[PDB]
Parts: C-alpha cells; structure tokens; sequence
C-alpha cells in the first residue's frame, strides 16, 4: 500500500543583524539537508526550503508547509539568533508536526578560530532558546532534539520522529469503510467518529456489508484463479485446502472475499476498514485470510466494527514501515509463575507481518457469525520487543495506551488452534500491565507491533493533542494511576 | 406502544421531636394528599403514598425501593415536619429516580384562630423544605421544586408536566433503539457517542445490518400485508392508482410489508425506536416511508439517515406528549416572504401523521434518494398552534438540548406537487434570530417537533438527565444567547 | 463491637454469543471458585456467587440488589467470556457499593495441546475484562483491580485486603459517632465539615451534652460498678494504690463507672465511635481515661477534644485490622538523637490497649488538663514493628487522608514518670523529611496508629470514598511529595 511522496521541510531561522552570513546560513543549511539524503538513517527526503528572516517569510512557509499535501512535518533550526515574535504568525499557522532541529553546523568550538563574526553567525545555543520559548509559549505541540546535524543518535531520533510524522499526515487524508455497525453492545470500540475526524483526520463511514457483498458476488472465478495462484506461490495449505480439496471452496471464498475488498477499498482511496460478524448478510465467510492479506499490504483493520483499531492499526503500520504489525486481541493469559504469558490472536484477522512461521492457509468452522467455515492464515507470531497499543475514546478525549511487551517464541505446539496466534510477556508484569491496562481502560482491541517505539506512539500523541500513557518495565500501578488522575486535568477541554 | 404502568412514590419526611400521634397525623395529611390527586383520575400516573419517613434507614430504604421500582418514574418528597436534612444524605446519594421536590402545606391558610405551638410543630414545611432544599443543593442534585397548596391548580398543573417528564425520563432509562445501518456517511450531527447516550440518558443504541430487516420483511405473510393494507384502507384516503388493483398498489402493499417486518423485529427486542438509512436499504423494495409514519404513530421514535439521537428524542417527547403532535422532523425550505417569514418542515417521507391537520393519504411517488421502488407515504398538512422543535447533538464531550419555540400556522396556499407530509412553522422570536441562534447552538437539521411538550418539560428531562438545555423563544436575542451559550458551557463541561 | 454478617458477591459476566451450555461452563467455573474461596474459615465474609449475568437487566438487578442488601460490602465482578459492556453501563451507574474488578481466568494454563475455539470462546478474560475494564474507567468510577489466577496466593492476599477495606467501607456507611462536646476551643483540624463527611464516608456525626453522659454515668450501679473493678482485676495489674482498698482505687472505680455509662450510651444509640472534649466535663468525675481505652479496645473508635474525623478513621481502621494493633495516637514529643530519631506517641489517657506490648497496668496519676479528678488509665509500652499513622483532615472543599509509614521501636529506656501509655515509633522516611511531608499535607497532631491497616487498604479506602490519599513512606521525598500534592489538589477540586 503507497505512500504519497512524503518530504520534510528544513527551515533555517535567521533576520538582517549582513547577505555574506545570509549566504554562510543557506550553505550550511544546503549541505546539512544534502547530506541527510546521503545518510541511509533519514528515511525520507529533506527539502531546504529557505533561510527565513521575516515575519512574512516564516508565515509564508507555514503557509505552503499546510498546503503543501507532500509535506509531512517541517524541522526548524534557528541558525542565527531569530527574534521569535517574528515566529508568531508562522507558528500559529503551522498545522504539520515540528521538528525543532536544536543543532550547530560546526561540532567543536574553534578554540583559536573563535571569533566575534563565527559567533554572530553560529548563534542557535541562543536563537534555538529565543525559538524554544516562542513555540512554549503557544502551547504548540513539538519534537526537540538537540545535537550536532551529523550525530548518529540525532539520525535515530529525526528518522522515528519523521515515521511518526508521516503517520500523521496518512492520518490528516486517513478513508476508514466500515462494512457493519459496532458489535452490539460493546462499549470501546464506540466513540466519537467527529471527535476523531477533528483530533486526527479519519474520514470513518460506514457501508452496508450489502455493498461488499455486492463487489464480492462481481468478482470473476478467473480473477480468484489468479489469487490462488498467488497463495501457492506464499502459503502452506492444510490438508484439503490445497487444489481439489474439500476445503477449498473456503479458501476461494476468502480469495473472492480478498479481491472484492481490494476493489472497494481501491475505489474510495481506503486505507483501513472494519468488519462486523453480527452483519455477514451477502458474504459466504466472515472475511478472515482476505483481511490478513489485506493488512499484509497495509491496510488498517478492526474486527467488530473497530474503525479507531483499525485506524490505529494502519497509521502503525506506517510507522513501522508495513513490518511486524497487526491488529491484536488478548485471546487467552498463561498465568504459569515465571511464564505468564498473554495469547494474543482474533478470531481469524491476524496480520501475517508478524509471523515466525511461514503462514498456512488453513479452513476451519466458526460458530461465530453463523457463516461457512472461514478459510485463515495460522502462524506462531514473532519474538522480540513490541508494543500493544489501543487508542479508546473517553468521551470527552481520546487516550492512546501503550504497553511494551516481549512476544516469545511458542514453546509447545497447539496443534486444535485455528487460529494465528502471538505469545507475549507485558512489561513490567502480566499482573501490573492488565491492571495498569484497565485502569486505563485500554480496548480488548489493539495494534500490535515489533516495528513501533514507544516513542513514537507519544510523538504521534503529542501531534494529535491526546494523551498517550505508557506501560513499560518502569511502570508502577500505584504512580501508574496518579499519572492518569494528573493527565486528566490536564487533558480536560485540550 | 404501551407503557409501563409508571407511578409516583409520595414520600413525607418527618423526625420523632413531636411524638408517635403527629407522626400519624402527618400520615393521614399525606393520604389524604396523595388520594384527592388520584381520585381526579383523568392523569395517566398515580401518586402510591410511602409512609412518612423519620430515620436514615427509612430514608435510605425507600430511596433504594425507588431504584428497584420499575414502575417507580420518580420521588415527590415534602417535609411536613422540620426533617433534620443529614437523615436524606443517605436516600438522596442512593436516588437515581427524577426527584420532585413538593414544598406543600396541608392547610392553605393560617387558621388564625387556633393557631398555636401545637400546629406550627406541626405545619413546619416552611423551614422543613428549605432544611431539605439546602441537602439536596448541597449534594448538587437535579431535582423539580413546585411550590403551593397541594389542592392549588396551578401545582396540578406543574406536578403533572413534570410526571410526563419523569415518565419520559423512565422510558429512556430502558430505551432500546434499532439501528437499520450506519449514519448517512460524511453526516456529523447525526453522530455522536453511544456509550455517552446510554450513560447519560440510558439509550441503548445498536445497529442491526438491513439485511436482519430485510430477512424479516421477506418472511411478512402476503396474507398480512392483505390484512394491513385492510386497515389503511380503513384509516388513509388512497391516491389514485393506490387504491385496489391500481397499478401503485404495490408500492402500498410493499410499505405494509416494511411495516409488519419492522415492528416485528422492534417487537422482538422491544425497541421503542429505530433509525433508516437511505444509503444502505440491500434487500428493501423501498425505504421505509409509509411503514415508519404508522409506527411513529403508535408511539415509536424514529430518525433518518441512522440519526438516533433524534429517534431516542422522539420517542422520549412523544412520551412526554401522551402520543400526540409529535413527529420527527426536518428544515426542508424557508420561505422569506418579509411579514411572513415561516420554514417549511418534512423528510423524504417520515413524517408522523399525529401533526397532521389534514386526513392523511396514502400516495406513491418516485425517490430518487435511495435508489429504490416508488415509497408509499401518508401525505397530510400539519396542524397549527405553538409548538417545540427540539434537537438533541453531541457537541463531542456532552449533549445539548436545543428547544426553538415555533408557531405552527396552517397553509394559505397548496403544494399540490409536494409528495410529502409537511407543516409550516414560524419560529419564535423570528426566522431570522432563531434559526442564527439555532445555527450558533448548533442545533441539528433533525428535530422532534411536537404541538404537546412545553419548554419546562424538556428543561426538566435536561435537569434530570444533567445535559445543558439551549431554548430559543419570544424572548431570544442572539447577543445574550451567545453569550448563555459561553457561561453554559463552563458549567456544563465534566459534569 | 460485633459486625453484621457481611459477605462479597462474585458476578460473573457474559452473553449468549457461544450459547446457555457454554453459560453453564462459566457458572460452574464461578461456583467453585466461590466454593473453594468459602472453604475453610480463611477469612470472617463469605463470597455469595450470583448467577452468571448476560443481559442489562441481570446486571442491573444484580447492582440494585447488592445496593439494597445490608450485608452486601462489596461486588467483584469477572467476565469469564466478553460480557459487551454497554450492557454494564446501567449496572454499574446503580453500583454505591465498593466494586473489586477480579482479572482472573479459571484455567491457570493455557493447555497447549487441546487449546481450541471451544475454550477461546469461554476463557477469553483476557479481553473480556478489558472491555468491561473500559467501561468501567470510561464511567470514572473507584475500583480495585486484581489481576492474577485465582488459586494465586497473592490474588488472595489482595483480594482479603480489599474485602477488609470494604467491610470498613460498609461500617463507614453507617457509622455512628456521638460527640459529648463540641471541638477543643480553637483548634482548627478536628474542625470539618459533618455534612461533607456524611455525603463521602456515610458518617452521621452529632453532638450530645455531656451531660447527657454524666446522666448515664450518674445512673450506673455500685454493683456494676464492682462487677466490671472484678472484670479490671482479671484483665490488668493494679499500680500500689489502685487495688481494693487503696487509697487510689475509687479513681479506677469512676472510670469503671465512665466505662459503663459510655457502654450503655453508645450501644443505646448503635454509636461505634465518640469524642469527648477535657474542656466540657460538666457532670464527670473524671476525664474519661481507662474507660475510653476500654471502649476502643472493644472496636471503638475515639479521637479526643471532639476529633470526629479522627475518631471514626479510628473506627475504619479498628474494622480493616480486625480490631488488632490500632489505636487513636497524637505526636506527643521528639526524640532529635542523631541516627535514633524518633517520635513518643501518645494521648492525655485515651491509648487503645491492643498496641500494648506489655501488660497494661491500671494507674490513677493527677491530670490538669480539664481540671477534673485524678483519672484511671492503662498505661503500657506500645508493640513495635511496620505501622501506618492516618490523619483524615478536611482541606475546606474535601477531606485528604494522610497515611505515615512508621516502624515502631521497643523503647530501650524506662520513662517512669510518664503516667501514660506510649509508643515510639522511626517515622519513614526519616524524622525530619516525614515530619517535612506531614506539615505540607497538614497532617493532624491526631491520628489513628495501626499495626495490621496497610497503605493500600487505606488508599483502597479513599478510592472508595473518592478523596485524596497521600502517603509518606521511605519512598517520599518532599521535593517530589509537594508536586503531587499541587497536582492531586488540581484533580481533587470539585470532585
Ligand atoms: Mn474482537
Ligand atoms: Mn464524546
Ligand atoms: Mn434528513
Ligand atoms: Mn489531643
């Protein structure tokens, strides 16, 4: 699933206080922007955009920055001293996340080069403070990372962030179809889809899965012929889903199901999409390795109606970069001391980006949705760092809730499991994690990834004016609950 | 659509400082009382008398009775007696019933005879209901206040205006609404949180694919459909080419099914509400025109393109309304004739036929809007008199009640090509401010408009649901109403 | 001082998405569970299992009813599948009593080889928890969350701290406190607000003469008199003087006299907690003195000079430790010895005997302070080991509980002037950063001292009754302390 050409603007601040330091400025800025595109951590491109000096220019940039639908945040440096009331008008205009770029040209002081005229020029120590405070002061929300432009870690930093940001900017455009209400009286997958349109630009809309199901029945049996072909070429089949079997008749269910989808979601320029197995009227299968395959591309998806999971999920995905995220549900705990594990999967929607086995198309009967038995990729998810993310809707406000947790490789077979599956270990404690969870009221539902930091879930947060909380291994549950009491006042009518 | 049989728990607090015999003729006021109100039987709610109330366990108990009571719509509380008001403390944090504050006296008049310190320990509502009014303002609850001799007409008057409204309150608790899709897409003021909904004013809101409705017109008895069709002809004027054999029959045939699937399904669930979208009508010969006017009649809620919020209001103001002069409603045109500046309400067909002046006709005409069958729809003109329209919208971290007070006038010219059951109203204090006010409120497109709920009732059911209430009448002016609009919100935000 | 027979009610949530077999799997998972947690006399409140609830009404009748049920302290609810918590919304609105989220499953182990949607569909706790989790938070309501199995020893532990904290809560709800007089002259933190406390901890607070107690007291017998000297003799040693025929045992004889007309005062009324006031002894003898420390070791809650507030946290904390190691305590004096600071912990006379390390011994010693005749006490060494010091103050808008880890120390030095029970105690962190942290919080001079009481039962205490629990412990730095101060104030107001 393309991107849009995602560029980042690099605005150099500077004002009058001569030409000759106007021109040392642009080089620097220049050669600073050229070698960020020959640096292989910056995963996106910079553009120089220009040394600003006037009120009229910062707020002309600004201007072109929110217009500008490539443009996914812009990264300020105050080169020189930049008197900051100059920011205002541009600042107050700006509505693409910030970088503010805290740096120096030069690395080392020049101890016998020292001079007045380097001073003069070499000033963001200063103008970046006089800049700090200006952005402070409107309450704007903003990245700051402070190191010289050529340092690894500042690299590290700029690329997480500018993921983050061009998340943000697939979230401004984000097109969510919904085929089916919320699952009936279900609480968290509910909120507010204006709230959510207004904080972080989902376009949520709801289809009759009578539409689907209409796109579905037009499929050609040639053009599932095709999509079988392909699912030879990446999956394992059960015994019987393979070519001829008694089971395959679900498998080209699912393929027909995939392409239908594909062909809906084209058409509206839909990034994620939900699903309701209270509402299958018209669909031969509650939609299963057709979804999996859908948020392998990367598609946001949501069972039961879930359009903030699904958005959640697909603005994840960008982040991560398509890899090792999924939309997640906590199926069952392995409470054993010592190896208390959470088994994550869905009833079949679980993403194949995080899969440690080669996934296996597989049919199986599912009670739930009182449809045929859905065909399903079933996998062992991956092992290693991740996060478990539910976005939910307080009423009042969003508040995205982030768990770092170790997935862990099975170390028995569940040989009955229809179903893809991933294992993890929540920090700090399966214990102290669920219960800092509730206490958060964090979804059933969340994006699971191995690609997304913690960090830039609180970036993305930060952008979008909602509170993010973490769960992580310095999480306590007694500081854990202060901290949502004190962000609540603080979040309140933001 | 029938209620509950909904009553109003009397309770009349007293202490012990007076003795065991005041405490019975404390009683016998209170019987007496709560009797000559239920003998004028015409109210549809008794008043069930709850013996006098003197400690906090019996407080306490007959405020957790209330809770359970399903038939309990709200307290009606009057301290005869100084009721030393921290015995309430328990009662008042447990009651989650509409609370009537009556602040009565038995007498009407000081016997000026005989009074003596015998009767004024006695008659002490004075300084009783106000120790009373103090607790139940301190704990920061919504509750009516009616002030008078119980016999006063006026406290009649007002007493039942806020049963209705207790009544109304009641329905919604329990209110289940049917949702046959999702919103109109792109739509914001039909939106809004369900959860909060059903928090605030116990709406259960979920939606049902139209296939579930579909499914269940499909199974409708061709049989019924004859048996409807029966009693249309029996109640509705048919258009020519409607009637019997005529070749738009069908469409008429094909709005009982829709009317007999319908109530079906809201039978089965016991929804007292519902919502259509043109958008998604998969297995629908039509939408649901003629089908949603009948049930709007017998008392159900609906709102257009998934709008529940206004479907739970119609439902909850047609309640209020004892059935009558209540529709679902939308702003269609304004005509701007200076002098007799009016607007033009309809929807695409669903209009409730008990706002109608006119006898209703059973007609068939084209909708584009859907892309379905010809709709059969009743066709009538509203009626005229003062009138509410009254949106409820989700301004995304609470509700607001918006009421514009409205003349309803009858037509001086025909719309003969107007396929839709309509009503002119001139809005109150003018078209011009009210429908600014209107817009600055944000008052939605869908409205319930209704001949038979007052301002005061809608205010009470907002006092008692705790969502800011928005009216917009003769006395509107738009500079203060902003600035209401402001100071409103400030109280209104985290409550 | 007997409690009523309170129990906690296990609710178990689902639906009938996986059928009414499946709701018989989950219903005989709870009833072993409630079952096994019965079995043995582990613990003085049962759990009651109520059958599986799946629909709104289930869970609204469920809430109503563990509302209106006097032995019912608390809910702990578990959805054992999802349990669509829209459903819960009506439920938990009604819920006043304390509510447990148990986070539990009944299977410890994922049983790897048989692992199928079968049991996917019934043990799906993990999100069906979460679920109602969010609702839960979304209403913002105070509940305690128990993750882990539920044969887990710790799950136990939490779950018997919890059910202590709530059986506290329900004696809270109730609690009687009688004042014979009005708050020392002056003083500011025993000052409150009755009605705020009322409303947010259920205490009915009400002052009494003392002559009113002095009439009682008046009224006991010689004889009672000499039965209860009889039950002293059996139960403490005697000080040279204050034995039969001492010169001094008609002082210990008063305050058996106080002792049985408080008895017959405070049981008369159901009080469970009192203060007296040494500046309103009008129609005593005595300041009471051994009698109080006989009334508290009883349960009783006191707190001296008219301290209601502290007097009834005594009462709450006496519940929550099971009437062990609690006592009513004041900051009495400082010991500053570099490396061996500590605080001497006492009162006039009105020390609880149940922190008595050793034998407490009847002593008559001369007491200015209300200028009354020499009263009988015990005095005693406290115990020593990890205690909580609690002061419930009132802010002006709402109560803070102050909660002090303390580590009680045997005293290695006699004070054998000291005619009054005492206990010494390492305040933690340190004497001067607890000290420090208690002044910003305006801690109370008064507390209640506990040796059994744990932070999180007290903090549980003030999820419950929705006020501000601060604690200082050897955790607290008072740069860190002053902040969270400043932001629980901001979250605190108007709540
Ligand atoms: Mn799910
Ligand atoms: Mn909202
Ligand atoms: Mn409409
Ligand atoms: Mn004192």
């Amino acid at each position: 699933l393309s991107l849009r050409p995602y560029e980042f603007w690099f605005v150099t601040g500077s004002q009058h206080l001569g030409e000759e330091a106007l021109k040392q400025v642009e080089e620097h800025s220049r050669i600073m922007v050229n070698e960020w595109n020959r640096d292989s951590v910056f995963p996106f491109p910079f553009v120089f955009k220009s040394v600003v000096t006037t009120p009229e220019e910062i707020r002309r940039v600004c201007l072109e920055a929110n217009a500008s639908e490539q443009c996914a945040g812009v990264v300020t440096w105050m080169h020189t001293f930049s008197p900051a009331k100059m920011w205002i008008g541009g600042l107050l205009e700006l509505r693409k996340p910030l970088l503010h770029l805290h740096t120096q040209f030069n690395r080392d002081i020049p101890w016998d080069s020292i001079d007045m005229d380097f001073m003069n020029l070499n000033q963001s120590a200063h103008g970046d403070r006089e800049f700090g405070f200006m952005v402070t002061r409107l309450g704007m929300p903003r990245k700051v990372i402070v190191g010289h432009w050529q340092d690894a870690e500042v690299a590290r930093r700029v690329r997480g962030w500018a993921m983050t940001a061009v998340a943000a900017a697939v979230s401004r455009g984000l097109k969510v179809a919904r085929f089916g209400d919320n699952m009936r009286q279900v609480a968290v997958t509910e909120g507010d889809k204006v709230e959510a349109e207004a904080r972080f630009g989902w376009s949520v809309n709801g289809y009759g899965v009578g539409d689907l199901a209409e796109r579905v029945r037009a499929v050609s049996e040639a053009e599932i012929d095709r999509l079988i072909d392909e699912y030879q070429s990446l999956y394992e089949f059960a015994p019987g889903c393979e070519k001829g079997g008694p089971l395959h008749d679900g498998v080209r269910e699912q393929a027909r199901i995939e392409l239908g989808l594909r062909s809906f979601l084209e058409e509206g320029g839909f990034e994620a999409f939900t699903t309701t197995f209270e509402d299958l009227h018209g669909m031969k299968q509650l939609p299963g390795l057709a979804v999996q395959r859908l948020m392998a591309e990367g598609y946001g998806f949501g069972g039961e109606g879930d359009w903030k999971t699904a958005a959640l999920v697909r603005l994840m995905k960008v982040m991560a970069d398509g890899k090792g995220t999924s939309f997640m549900e906590d199926y069952t705990y392995h409470f054993e001391p010592g190896n208390e594990m959470i088994l994550g999967a869905h009833m079949l929607e679980v993403c194949p980006t995080i899969a440690a086995t080669r996934p296996r198309i597989e049919v199986h009967p599912l009670s739930i949705g009182g449809k045929e038995d859905p065909a399903r990729l079933v996998f062992d998810g991956g092992e290693g760092a991740a996060v478990n993310a539910s976005l939910i809707d307080l009423g009042h406000r969003f508040r995205l809730i982030v768990n770092e947790v170790d997935a862990v490789k099975p170390e028995h077979d569940m040989p009955k499991l229809p179903v893809a599956r991933i294992l993890w270990k929540p920090r700090p404690s399966l214990r102290d994690s669920a219960e800092a969870w509730i206490l958060a009221g964090g979804a059933h539902h969340t994006c699971f990834s191995f690609a997304v930091t913690t960090e830039q879930l609180q970036d993305f947060a930060e952008m979008a004016g909602i509170e993010c909380v973490v769960i992580n291994e310095h999480t306590s549950v007694s500081s854990f609950k202060n901290e949502l009491k004190w962000n609540e006042v603080f979040w309140r009518g933001r």
